[PDB]
């Protein structure tokens, strides 16, 4: 990994377009005007990519060369970088402040801000811009895994009177989803912070390498069939599958697919009866997860527990709602993103289900279905130092109220009625608002401040 | 890397699902039935993560443990991987067969298919599944981009009765939009099969490490204003950051941001006014790119094009549309996905502009918002051998014939119109069809076949 060579090819033109005599850039990033925003990620990016000596000889030849072909024309700042080099040995002359990782901060509010500490490294600040905005995808995936986790809660809470198992009601089923391995892990990581059931194992690797947890891990699985290994048997044999795999996983949860030929025979007739004996035996620790995989998701959850009630016996706990036996759960994972996952919560609870009934798994919605404009994720100069003189600049395009910026140098205070304001043009330091929320957590290629990823989880926490 | 930690965690459970003395699992990837796909991007994959050395003893511990807590059980397999390990050195007793990369094929066909070649290791052809699934995205880019290719050569050629300058319409400006520096990479070498186009420097390297291509790099940029080169100068000097950039690249083609406060006054009073002697003095290779950046993208488009045809000397070329002189262009970045360019091309083309006048660069909607459901790719598998015989297997949810799996061993051939079909049930073998156009790319941990970029770009071209 070369840093000379992770940036858009414009910013390699940059340093020639800034006013002369600048000794400064100043930006920032938000999430401008899902009203709040869970902040995480930044310090993956810090420690694998920014941090320590970042610039060698021969990463500022291989950038040279690699410019003069892709621009046709000698453009590359090989004195700054060779600057970098010689005087800082490789270290980037940076200061960037952060909210703690795990905030949860109202959209439109600055999370973290970028500047150079050498006057001779002004093109710099914005050089970086590339590589810290990827930062949106783990914020938005946290963010959105957090908002299907209030779903949860609130449907768990109106149905059975308690949040017991909440944490396990979503499960990460995204890892071939996703556009690559990278991406497995940051994303796989960020569902973490709400959530402890995951199927992309390269999640852990991550957190245990950049953050920390006490725990061995911060994520678990079950053993679940996939279709392979049921229609490996032939289609007359579901059956001598389904008896196969819940007695290899006797003891522990066991989740089993349950549509490769009919969803709805197989609930009825092969879990129903045939095998009902081997499910009924089960304990409450090891229950059957019965997983329909194809249909309308709602209509399908429906028609399944609508079976599985009249196959077994179903009780109705002390909110009214109906409740399956322990050791029988139904897990949909198909088609499940947070528009879906309350469509389902909603038609169950007015089909009197209580929510203790069901888990979700969700691939794709949860780690790719996602965009840096969900949450209009953007970095810009805020504040600039001209010839000794620190000047307030912003955008405000005509056409579009909506990518105006902030102005001057900015910081995050508590307001008097607990919510948060960022101040703008330095008015943060007149102190009428309390500490400044922003830590130094990098500094001339040194991280400054960590947070382990049960803090970020403490941070993330739902009001509940 | 970890190739024991890169699978779904369920798949660490499969080889107890199984039916008993299985000796070979056979599955396949399609993009079951955007009528024809791009097949690109295996290759990267079979070389990073698949060939050669990939389990040592310390994988094998690493993994061990990991899941001993992840599933808070003994499940995984660590015999499997030992028998890997000591009788074929941590080599992958795998074939994999594909159809050639670059290929143009229709949905719902093989391409390509995975099978162990130990009975040992029934177990590994579904493990891998995870990681070979990922190939979505390369294929999923390339196809999305050679579709917007499509639009570009239809107006252009109209408009123009050319395609001269096509591989430069439509640039690339996903790298901060995507959700890691790894995804970048490989999804700014899919655009690149079609264009030329980039500022994604991580597709470069890529494209030289795992294809190869005859020309020094894959693809190109220009010089460019963000918004901090021109909001440094001061929004009242707004004329002084156009007249320094433009005069620092004065013999490249500049691309110059206009819009960080009045889009129309910039185009008509800055440019077309003030700045004008140093645009009209311009070469033809080494034009003035104007870019707007808000508002909505079609309006502003014909609205700056009107400007600027009052201010600058417009021609009419032979197909009846109106050309600026060509030291001026325009580029449009902002909300460009294949839709808006669509919408933007055929505006023009009722306005009676030609299509020569405008390129487009494109992030999120090239790169990011892109999802494996969009080209409904889908790994399975089709047969089995089970105490020395073989089973064409499938599935077939009851809700969703779409979600129906090909039995059997499959091959690809030409129809006598030249048309594609893919063979069940392996009825390649009766020979009625010519020989499978399927190649064994990888085989017990060696890749067997490879293609560089240059016969990649040649196999994707357009009819036209
Ligand atoms: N443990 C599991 O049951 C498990 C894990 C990973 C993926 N899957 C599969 O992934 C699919 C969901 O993918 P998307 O949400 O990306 O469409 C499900 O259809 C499911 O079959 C299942
Ligand atoms: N050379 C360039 O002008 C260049 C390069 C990379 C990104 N960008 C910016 O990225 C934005 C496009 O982002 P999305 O298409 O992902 O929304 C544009 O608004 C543009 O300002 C521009
Ligand atoms: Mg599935
Ligand atoms: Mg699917
Ligand atoms: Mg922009
Ligand atoms: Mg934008």
């Amino acid at each position: 990994f070369n840093i000379l060579l992770a940036t858009d090819s414009y910013k390699v033109t940059h340093y020639k377009q800034y006013p002369p005599n600048t000794s400064k850039v100043y930006s920032y990033f938000e999430c401008r005007e899902y009203e709040e925003t869970v902040f995480y990620g930044l310090q993956y990016i810090l420690n694998k990519y920014l941090k320590g000596k970042v610039v060698t000889k021969e990463k500022i030849q291989e950038a040279k060369d690699v410019y003069k072909e892709h621009f046709q024309d000698d453009v590359f700042n090989e004195k700054g970088w060779n600057y970098i080099l010689e005087k800082y040995d490789g270290h980037l002359p940076i200061e960037i402040k952060a909210v703690p990782e795990g905030f949860v901060i109202p959209r439109g509010n600055v999370l973290f801000t970028v500047e150079n500490t050498d006057p001779e490294c002004y093109w710099l600040t914005n050089w970086i811009e590339t590589i810290l905005v990827q930062s949106w995808y783990p914020i938005t995936v946290a963010t959105n895994s957090r908002e299907q986790k209030k779903i949860l809660a609130k449907y768990l809470l109106e149905t059975s009177g308690n949040l017991d198992g909440l944490e396990y009601k979503l499960h990460d089923f995204g890892y071939r989803g996703v556009s690559s391995q990278e991406t497995a892990g940051i994303g796989a990581s960020a569902h973490l912070v709400n959530f402890k059931g995951t199927d992309t194992v390269a999640g852990l690797a991550l957190i245990k390498k950049y953050y920390g947890t006490k725990d061995p891990v911060p994520g678990y699985s079950v053993p679940a069939a996939e279709h392979s290994t049921i229609t490996a048997w032939g289609k007359d044999h579901e059956k001598d599958a389904f008896e196969h795999i819940v007695t290899q996983f006797s003891s522990v949860p066991v989740s089993v697919v349950s549509d490769s030929y009919d969803i709805y025979n197989a609930c009825e007739k092969i879990w129903g009866e045939d095998l009902r004996h081997l499910i009924v035996s089960r304990s409450t620790q090891a229950p059957l997860i019965i997983r329909p995989d194809s249909g309308n998701p709602l209509d399908t959850v429906l028609k399944v527990l609508e079976i599985l009630g009249k196959k077994f016996p179903v009780t109705e706990n002390s909110k009214g709602y109906k409740l399956l036996p322990p050791y029988l759960r139904v897990i949909q994972g198909d088609g499940v993103d947070i528009n879906t996952l309350q469509e389902i919560v909603e038609g169950m609870k007015q089909k009197m289900w209580s929510i203790e009934n069901i888990a979700f798994g969700s691939g794709g919605g949860l780690l790719q279905k996602l965009t840096r404009d969900l949450l209009n994720c953007s970095f810009k100069c805020s504040y600039v130092v001209t010839n000794g003189l620190g000047i307030n600049v912003f955008k405000d395009p005509v056409a579009d109220p909506n990518k105006r910026s902030k102005k001057g140098r900015l910081s995050l205070h508590r307001t008097p009625a607990g919510n948060f304001v960022t101040l703008e043009e330095g008015k943060g330091d007149l102190e009428e608002y309390g500490q400044d929320l922003l830590h130094t957590v990098f500094k001339n290629g040194k991280v400054t401040k960590s947070y382990s990823f049960d803090e970020i989880r403490k941070n993330a926490q739902l009001n509940i």
